């Protein structure tokens, strides 16, 4: 059980990566069209939701 | 064991959120290029796997 | 236990196919634009976490 939930938290790794992956590329689209200031909010709750995300990652360690 | 499968549990409760987040981006943008038609497929598998993690989240539960 | 931890390695499956959904749109709207060449490392990057992302998959199972 142990060895498996430490999988199942590094399955959760990798896919943060790749949802910031997903988050800068929409972004680049996003600056290729104008300034970001109206994505401001959109910034702040990605930024709250990483935050939670890397707490739940250090405390699952 | 328990009260680490609750914390990845609500790791991936975060993450759904920003999935969501970056779902609302992205058609944020492909409005701004105009209709989304093109994309009524796309909109309802992403609605069904949602669906999806809902379920799983509340049987989790 | 056990089938606890079944559910939330399904819940990582479904926001797998979620991920590859938000990806596929990203890469629509990066070719609406033009070539995508610039986005040849973002490609790589995405590519990998998600080799480890199944091989983790793989292995949970």
């Amino acid at each position: 059980i142990v060895q498996q939930q430490n999988n199942l938290l590094r399955a959760i790794e990798a896919q943060q990566h790749l949802l910031q992956l997903t988050v800068w590329g929409i972004k680049q689209l996003q600056a290729a069209s104008g300034g970001r200031g109206g994505w401001m909010e959109w910034d702040r709750e990605i930024n709250n939701y990483t935050s939670l995300i890397h707490s739940l990652i250090e405390e699952s360690q």
